[PDB]
């Protein structure tokens, strides 16, 4: 994959941008899926402008006149197969252009080599053919784009009314033309011979190849569109995409004339991510907006209130996000209304995007580097995109607009203050009346009545409600969810619990909403929905909140403000009301809102207030989405705010779901209420009351903030009715019918039992006396009502039987377990067969099944090392294997003891923090399983209390004592699915042996990835359960991310299947695996092996007491303190025990099946039956979508070799070769090498095999050095060892040194570059990510986030992009440079000197956990000297030399920015 | 049709070009329910105003005409099986070589015409042309006509006198030389037919015959 962009600086066409351009799309394949097949690719394109040479003459050779002015071409992939159909295509396609009255000279089939394509895309190539069109009315360039506009779209829209399939207008203006196609980038060339003619010559260029979750070629979906083309991703489509829904309710401008209606819905069925985002753009452009102003108006910049930012920009910032709400998600953008020409970023600056200006007066955008070739020495500059940034250029003036310079522009269009000032921000007047008192009004007796209405309870009062009110943060917690899920459920649960919050995966990366809150938002406006097609200040008016969320206090204030402009409608109905009160109700609401609406009323509010003995309330919820699909459904949306008011909701979750379904804004009533009771009993003490809310909110507030990170969205506006969740539970019809479009792979109840159930629970509460609520048990298990899997009686007999060692005490156990009414999907299922029964001893042996399974990774830390280890022991007892876990493995491990028993783990994790990760770590496995995401807590990362963070563990994890480990919820090594691909392609790398895992956690869109995961290399998937455990974690996510691993486990068999995958890959599978049969259930959906955690640490002794964050086990398994861990009994022969007792229970259940063994079970879901019905009312699920098989019946056999996917050779392999004296004979050895952007991983192989032979440190450094000309394209040097030792004299790409391992990497322009070292990139981004030992010296500019994780790099370099030495832990950190944004952002410990010539740090940098000071103590100040020597020596850089040329002078200049948490912690204080 | 109105009513025609089965056919299968070639009626009646037929009455010169049209049509009809006319009433049997896509898509039932054609311009034209010829002047009769047959008129045809004896020379006195110019008498005209379109360019350089 890529995007490029190629530009003559003086707006002059030329042969070359085109050349340009192809050369470019020579050199990405090193990012995409080779097919062994030699042509298929998902698709390259290249857009240049239309060439009236090769025009023209063509019409002359048929014998025409050519025109004066610029020639037509319309480029069409019609559909190929029908002729019947190709006709009434090109009937529609001319009588269109007709109409106009333009003129065609007509069709020419355009010249193609079908050879270079695979079957599978021959078999879906479109009949690609041109048409020519004339402008004989005379009309303008401007006007010919816009009426070739509205006929494209006629036509569009005709084919569309036929049914016409695979019809496709690619382009057709008079000034560009895009070439694009399912082919191989590298031979675009090849399938179209055009682009080789000397007459396509251009002023610009944009290319683009792609990657997919997929096997199958669409031709159309490959880029670049017509204005855009797109690297990354848009996880914040669904948004947007309702959002145009009613954006263009009123969108109406008059260049379009009478045609605004062929203009709608500018998003048609079928279009990609991307190629939505281009349809909106063109429109926006169409109607006058330059190319830049709608990169902003759609892909705005973090507005961060900071001196960071001229006032003029965030004036039009803020202009912008009123108008229209982001398009958020990774993104490299190349862009081009009709004249200029830009390269854009998104607001986190997720993707790399470098470019090279030249002498010749050129620019080439590029998402590596080395793309495209360029003399040295006659580069002029060599910059790249940051966060938010533009980069552009004005063809018809031949002028280069940096970013700042281009947002000058922009700023200087319209007087956006004078026009932001417009807006009536009832922020302040919201907070007095809060200050002036948060009443409250019921006594009570009322609160617990309504309280129980809703089923509430004392745990949700204590556990969750509290810490919210006194430490404003959710509450955390631990161990997974085992309670039913909901619709099994036994007991009233709220719609909340049935939607889930959706989250990211391989796609795209989720934010660290703590580090990064800066750039994420929950700005609300009430009526700000006009026309995105104006550009008048009148569109500032509007009122703006600064959260959806009030306080009863703050809600009245606005909904006074309000008035006359306000309508309240009744969210309720009669209990009188007979079997369809619920529904009528339901129409009811959503009538009167139309009513309310139409006459004029402008803001909404729904709500349950008169809820009461006769009255039970809608479900907020389902009450929100009935109110606001409709409201789409009939464009009225756009004309009103919508408030909700209600009784049951309480934690963030339920926030979340209501704004997402469309809520503007919500406030928890009787939850202020019942934190006020609780507040007179002083249960929160000193406090005040308004304080007390005040935490509420900031405690919602960051509830949000997060539940959206968990798919990279920073914005509540694109959030908002996105209906981000996932239904479990709820019937398809209902979903479909009432909330914006959301999945419900089975359905589930209706109305009618939703009905039911809420009454059921109201009388409950109105039928008499209520003094308590009662306890509650979804949390943890009390010997009450809800159930959970563990409980007591099952723990015990479990340990009884794995002590005692007894199988028949395990049977009595399992079948305790299994005899209860259904809890999760697997229970409704039953095992029946066809074939008779076989004898046991004929099975397959336990030897053979134990095999299977594996204990999850479970970290040092979160467990106590005695219980780690005890894990390892019992695996590799019998030959299974173990997992690490995400925090280190100490070394001494590496090897068997005297008792034979051996304490190393077979698999280990590489994981976001990239704890210990080592050269030798990486090494020391058969597996490395890289940690996408756990079923507690999908969207994000993993958590070790400070007081966890022994010193043994911070040894192991190079991290700080005593201080925490939050986790980066994303890696920020894979941002995107070549992303993934590369990190396989390293780890394959480090290590020769080990297969590849990749953890992914069950939800709907697995399926698809899975696929994806297994194009890039990744030998086994696994699929965890939303049910999982986890010592640590916010119990929202315990509750509410995640789904059953039954259906994700089946959709990854599936899809991967479905696209001849599925024997690529071996898949697995966790979450909540206790019993025989679970493990039978879980073969036949598709697994093949299956992983145990929880009940393996119960057998160690775990009691499920749950307190796993706090350091108390009562038992040893998961704290650090001494005292406690010395009351641990577990043993491998307990664990051992378990997993024999499994698999016997496994193998007697296949005897009774007829099946001799797994394998021959894989799979068969056809010996799986759904049965289970438990509740009084027809209300059932459909289980079959998990049952059904995709070639039913027999299967061919492909065969499969035992081993890895393995992988291409890269520079390596020479090296290595080069390098026998090394390994032979020990000698020192320097060697040199061109090097390209293509090649990856460089040394990393070395690295692997040095450090087996020396081990990371046995070679002094410099050892073996080998000097690089050129460019390094990715992961250059990553896991390097010490004694190896990289100059490259050119440049190099994203990743430097990641995972720095004690080796040394150095990189300087090439002695003849011009370049001003330190004005100029030189290395990419995410450098030196989770290092640990080693150094790095860079003349020049590094991108963002550099030095993430760095655990003890030492580096020097000559600046930064944002995000720099970001969640650091060890190291030193030089920097004679600017430094981005959010510097330091949770840098508890090493050191970052930085050379600050304009005393501006202060403006930049993360103060939260860290300080900077002047050099003031003499050992720092010259430690820094000697580095900043080191650098020249190494670099012999000019501008680091002179630095130290003037000392003196200069070290007055520095800045030593260390950690608080450090302070008291060093050796040589800091301070005099 | 497009708006439901064609349920209401009858659509019949009354034409002064119309003069054979064709000409009726096309007409009835484009949407007509009722034809009346009214200047045909007339040019029979000149033909029997000056004893063409014999003492015959006019209303049988009619009838005849009528029968020759009825089983004019039932003919056309059974080329393609169809026994009955309600069924084969507009629904286009025809195929359109010439007019353009646009305008047959426009105003025709559904034909394909594999090439669009002239127009609505182009067509203005011509009838025009043709219409001045007989009022934006004078005229004594109707030429004489080399449609079905080659005359010396200005309707050419591919096998005219010349060229047939030129080739008939050729193959008897048996001279490549002579065929060599009946070609070229016939590969020179203006374009009577699409190949004629057709120009042969190639890209390789020329072999010698003898290979
Ligand atoms: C205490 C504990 C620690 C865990 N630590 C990690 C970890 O370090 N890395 C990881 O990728 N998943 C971790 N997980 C999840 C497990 O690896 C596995 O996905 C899940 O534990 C198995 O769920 P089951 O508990 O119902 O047996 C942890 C889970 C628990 C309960
Ligand atoms: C190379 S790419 O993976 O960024 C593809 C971009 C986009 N989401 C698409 O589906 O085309
Ligand atoms: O130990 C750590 O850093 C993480 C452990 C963890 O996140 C979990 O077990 O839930
Ligand atoms: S708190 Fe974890 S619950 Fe198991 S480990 Fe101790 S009993």
């Amino acid at each position: 994959c890529g995007v490029g962009f190629i530009a003559a600086i003086d707006g002059k066409p030329r042969r070359s941008v085109v050349e340009k351009g192809i050369e470019a799309l020579k050199a990405v394949w090193h990012r995409g899926a080779v097919d062994a097949d030699g042509k298929t690719g998902d698709g390259a394109g290249i857009h240049v402008a239309v060439p009236q040479k090769f025009f023209k003459d063509h019409v002359k050779v048929i014998g025409h006149r050519a025109p004066d002015n610029k020639l037509a071409v319309g480029q069409v992939f019609l559909p190929r197969i029908s002729l019947d159909a190709q006709e009434a295509c090109r009937c529609i396609v001319e009588t269109e252009i007709l109409a106009f009255g333009y003129y065609i000279y007509g069709w020419r089939q355009v010249p193609i080599n079908v050879d270079i394509i695979g079957e599978k895309a021959n078999a879906t190539r479109p009949e690609i053919e041109q048409i020519i069109v004339g402008n004989n009315k005379g009309v303008s360039d401007e006007q010919f784009e816009l009426d070739l506009y509205i006929i494209r779209r006629r036509i569009e829209k005709a084919v569309k009314g036929e049914q016409i399939n695979d019809f496709y207008i690619c382009s057709l203006s008079a000034r560009s033309i895009i070439y694009k196609g399912m082919f191989l980038a590298e031979q675009l060339t090849t399938f179209y011979p055009d682009l080789l003619d000397e007459r396509f010559e251009s002023d610009f260029a944009i290319y683009h190849q792609r990657y997919s979750t997929n096997t199958f070629p669409t031709w159309p979906l490959a880029q670049p569109f017509r204005m855009l083309a797109h690297n990354g991703e848009i996880n914040t489509v669904k948004g947007n995409v309702n959002w145009m829904k009613a954006h263009e309710t009123r969108m109406e401008h008059p260049a379009f004339g009478t045609h605004m209606q062929d203009l709608k819905p500018v998003i048609g069925v079928g279009l990609s991510d991307s190629g939505s985002l281009d349809t909106v753009f063109e429109v926006m452009v169409r109607a006058g907006r330059t190319a830049p102003m709608v990169k902003m108006m759609l892909v705005p910049q973090a507005l961060t209130s900071s001196q960071t930012t001229p006032d003029n920009h965030k004036a039009l910032i803020q202009y912008c996000n009123s108008v229209m709400e982001p398009w958020d998600g990774p993104a490299a953008l190349a862009m081009t209304d009709g004249r200029w020409v830009v390269g854009g970023m998104d607001r986190n600056g997720l993707r790399p995007m470098r470019y090279t200006i030249t002498t010749d007066g050129l620019i080439i955008g590029g998402s590596e580097t080395g793309m495209v070739k360029i003399d040295e020495t006659q580069v002029i500059e060599k910059g790249r995109l940051g966060p938010g940034e533009m980069i552009a250029v004005d063809l018809q003036s031949g002028k280069l607009y940096r970013d700042r310079e281009l947002k000058d522009h922009l700023a200087t269009l319209k007087p956006w203050d004078k026009w932001v000032q417009n807006t009536t921000h009832l922020d302040e007047l919201v907070k007095t009346a809060s200050l002036k008192g948060e009443p409250s009004d019921m006594d009570k007796a009322e609160l617990r009545r309504r309280q129980q209405a809703f089923g509430l309870t004392m745990e949700d009062m204590e556990l969750i409600l509290h810490p919210m009110v006194e430490d404003g943060k959710e509450a955390i917690g631990s161990m997974g969810d085992d309670s039913p899920i909901a619709v099994l459920s036994d007991k009233y649960r709220g719609l909340h619990h049935f939607f889930r919050q959706n989250f990211s995966q391989v796609t795209n990366p989720p934010i660290d909403s703590l580090r990064e809150r800066r750039v994420m938002s929950l700005k609300t406006r009430l009526g700000n929905l006009g026309n995105i097609l104006d550009e008048d200040e009148t569109q500032t008016r509007l009122l703006q909140l600064e959260s959806p969320v009030l306080t009863t206090a703050e809600f009245r204030a606005m909904r006074d403000y309000m008035g006359d402009t306000a309508a309240e409608i009744d969210a309720t109905f009669p209990v009188d009301g007979g079997p369809e009160a619920l529904r009528d109700a339901l129409r009811r609401i959503r009538q009167e809102t139309e009513d309310a609406v139409r006459g004029g009323a402008t803001h909404v509010i729904l709500t349950d207030e008169a809820m009461g003995p006769a009255r039970a309330a809608i479900p907020a919820i389902l009450a929100t989405g009935a109110v606001h699909t409709h409201l789409i459904r009939s464009n009225l949306r756009t004309f009103t705010s919508l408030n909700v008011r209600t009784a049951e909701g309480l934690d963030t979750h339920y926030f979340a779901v209501l704004i997402g379904v469309g809520a503007t804004t919500v406030n928890a009533y009787l939850a202020q209420e019942a934190i006020a009771e609780r507040h007179r009993r002083g249960l929160f003490g000193s406090m005040p009351l308004e304080k007390g809310m005040a935490n509420y909110k900031k405690a919602i507030d960051d509830g949000l903030l997060k539940i959206m990170s968990k798919m990279g969205i920073s914005v509540i506006s694109s959030y908002r009715g996105g209906g981000n969740f996932e239904a479990i539970g709820l019937s398809r019809a209902l979903v479909a019918e009432h909330f914006p479009a959301m999945v419900s792979r089975i359905s589930g109840i209706g109305l009618n039992g939703i009905q039911k159930k809420v009454l059921e629970q109201h009388a409950t509460a109105y039928n008499e006396e209520v003094v308590a609520l009662p306890v509650g048990g979804f949390y943890r298990f009390r010997k009450s009502g809800d159930r959970h899997g563990w409980e007591g009686g099952v723990i015990h007999t479990l340990q009884q039987a794995v002590t005692n060692d007894s199988y028949t005490t395990f049977k009595k156990y399992s079948e305790q377990v299994n005899k209860r009414p259904p809890m999760q999907l697997r229970d409704l299922l039953e095992l029946r067969s066809t074939k008779a029964p076989v004898p046991v001893d004929e099975v397959e042996s336990i030897t053979a099944i134990r095999k299977r399974f594996i204990t999850p990774g479970m970290s040092m830390g979160a467990l106590s090392p005695e219980a780690h280890g005890t894990l390892n022991v019992a695996m590799n007892r019998i030959g299974a294997k173990s997992d690490s876990g995400e925090g280190g493995e100490d070394p001494a491990r590496f090897r068997p003891d005297k008792n034979g028993d051996n304490w190393n783990s077979a698999i280990k994790q590489v994981a976001s923090g990239r704890f210990g990760v080592t050269a030798e770590y990486l090494n020391q496995c058969r597996e490395l399983e890289i940690k996408v995401a756990q079923g507690a807590k999908p969207g994000e990362g993993g958590q070790l209390p400070g007081f966890k963070v022994t010193e043994m563990i911070a040894r192991l994890r190079h991290s700080t004592p005593g201080v925490m480990l939050i986790s980066p919820p994303p890696h920020h090594d894979i941002y995107s699915i070549e992303d993934l691909a590369q990190l396989i392609y390293d780890l394959k790398q480090i290590n020769p042996d080990a297969k590849v895992t990749v953890k992914l956690v069950s939800r709907s869109g697995i399926g698809t990835i899975a696929a994806g995961v297994a194009k890039a290399n990744a030998d086994i998937i696994l699929i965890s359960g939303n049910s999982g455990g986890t010592g640590a974690s916010p119990q929202t996510s315990i509750k509410f991310a995640g789904l059953p691993w039954e259906m994700g486990l089946s959709e990854v068999h599936q899809v991967l299947t479905l696209n001849r995958l599925r024997h690529r890959v071996r898949l697995r599978t966790d979450g909540g695996l206790k019993t025989g049969r679970d493990i039978v259930i879980a073969a036949m959906l598709g697994a093949e092996e299956f992983g145990i955690g929880t009940a393996s640490l119960i057998a160690m002794g775990c009691i499920m007491v749950r307190q796993c964050h706090s350091n108390t086990c009562p038992v040893g398994v998961c704290v650090q303190d001494d005292k406690l861990r010395q009351k641990f009994v577990g043993t491998p022969e307990k664990v051992v025990n378990l997993f024999t007792f499994l698999a016997e229970e496994v193998r007697e259940i296949l005897a009774g099946l007829g099946f001799r063994s797994l394998n021959e079970v894989i799979g068969r879901t056809d010996l799986l039956h759904q049965v289970s019905r438990g509740a009084e009312h027809l209300d059932d699920l459909d289980l079959n979508p998990r049952l059904a098989q995709v070639d039913p019946g027999e299967n061919a056999r492909y065969c499969t070799l035992q081993g890895r996917n393995e992988v291409p050779d890269t520079l390596d392999a020479r090296i290595v070769a080069d390098a026998r004296p090394l390994f032979e004979e020990g000698e020192k050895m320097q060697l040199a090498y061109n090097a390209r952007n293509t090649q990856r991983a460089i040394g990393t192989r070395l690295s692997s095999m040095v450090t087996r032979k020396f081990g990371m440190f046995g070679l002094q450094p410099g050892h073996i050095t080998i000097r690089l000309r050129g460019t390094a394209g990715q992961s250059l040097g990553a896991f390097a060892v010490q004694g190896i030792k990289l100059e490259v004299m050119g440049d190099a790409n994203d990743y430097v040194g990641k995972g720095l391992s004690g080796g040394t990497i150095v990189v300087r322009p090439t002695t003849s570059s011009p370049l001003e070292t330190n004005k100029n990139t030189i290395i990419g981004n995410t450098v030196l990510y989770g290092a640990t030992a080693g150094k790095l010296f860079a003349a020049g500019q590094a991108g963002e986030r550099f030095a993430v994780r760095n655990s003890g790099a030492t580096v020097v370099v000559e600046g930064c992009g944002s995000n720099g030495c970001e969640y650091m832990t060890g190291g030193t950190a030089v920097i004679l440079g600017r430094v981005g944004d959010n510097f330091a952002a949770g840098m508890t410990g090493g050191m970052a000197y930085v050379y600050d010539l304009d005393d501006s740090l202060p403006l930049y940098i993360n103060d939260e956990s860290v300080i900077f000071q002047r050099i003031e103590v003499g050992h720092y100040e010259s430690q820094l000297k000697h580095l900043i020597e080191e650098h020249v020596t190494e670099t012999q850089s000019r501008f680091a030399a002179e630095i130290l040329n003037d000392w003196a002078r200069e070290v007055t200049k520095f800045w030593q920015v260390v950690p608080k948490e450090m302070l008291n912690r060093l050796e040589v204080p800091v301070h005099l």
